[PDB]
């Protein structure tokens, strides 16, 4: 029964506003000038980036190293999220693992395109907001954003909001296609019940939005590439520069193959 589904749409909702501080909500509302939110103190250049500590080593460095830990923190929050989803903590600890590890950066890129627009990225929990020119202005690291933007402007153009977006985001970790899952039917058994929850929200949410689930199921494709195109960037910068860190979480998730 959709009655079943409803709940579960808004039990996930609910855990995705208790997870995740930047809502896609407050995200928008800081990026259009409304009253509900302050505004963002902008970096274009980089003076603007030194002004921005008053208010708030290479650059470029410091630049992805934010990026990495701004991506630990998520995966904090992702795993929290995670463990609200029906069924997902009761699976075999190994899957259990197994999925964070390869669900965690689609989620993070499917989240940070709520803090995209055109134009750029809000950064440190909306405070700041940092052009995209200036982030493609960066040799090795001037072209890490660039895909990110891409996905985010076609992305965002489906207005979604944080109430389909909890959702979608448990069908991302709840694939059961992971490589190297060991018991994949309980899994399709919870995606089952997270697609159908998925499916009616938007209907529901977005009636005059034909196929709605199609297009957004289909976006999955460009979060993989995402990935897949950042873990040989990802492989480069380290190899260019062997001075850089990478956070043993971050380390972990990206196993060689
Ligand atoms: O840009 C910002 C914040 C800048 C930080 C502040 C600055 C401190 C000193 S100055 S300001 N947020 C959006 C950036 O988009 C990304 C891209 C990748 C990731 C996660 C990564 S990166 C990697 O290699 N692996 C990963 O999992 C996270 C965000």
């Amino acid at each position: 029964e959709s009655a079943d589904l409803r709940a579960l749409a808004k039990h996930l909702y609910d855990s995705y506003i208790k997870s995740f501080p930047l809502t896609k909500a407050k995200a928008r509302a800081i990026l259009t000038g409304k009253t509900t939110d302050k505004s963002p103190f902008v970096i274009y250049d980089m003076n603007s980036l030194m002004m921005g500590e008053d208010k708030i080593k290479e650059v470029a460095i410091r630049i992805f190293q934010g990026c990495q830990f701004r991506s630990v923190e998520a995966v904090q929050e992702i795993t929290e999220y995670a463990k609200s989803i029906p069924g997902f903590v009761n699976l075999d600890l190994n899957d259990q693992v197994t999925l964070l590890k390869y669900g965690v950066h689609e989620i993070i890129y499917t989240m940070l395109a709520s803090l995209m627009n055109k134009d750029g990225v809000l950064i440190s929990e909306g405070q700041g907001f940092m052009t995209r020119e200036f982030l493609k202005s960066l040799k090795p690291f001037g072209d890490f954003m660039e895909p990110k933007f891409e996905f985010a402007v076609k992305f965002n153009a489906l207005e979604l909001d944080d109430s389909d977006l909890a959702i979608f985001i448990a069908v991302i970790i709840l694939s059961g296609d992971r490589p190297g899952l060991l018991n994949v039917k309980p899994i399709e058994d919870i995606q089952d019940n997270l697609l159908q929850a998925l499916e009616l929200q938007l209907k529901l949410n977005h009636p005059e939005s034909s196929q709605l689930f199609a297009k957004l199921l289909q976006k999955m494709t460009d979060l993989r590439q995402i990935v897949t195109e950042h873990v040989q960037l990802l492989q480069v910068i380290k190899k260019t520069e062997t001075d850089m860190s990478l956070h043993p979480l971050l380390q972990e998730i990206y196993k060689d193959l």
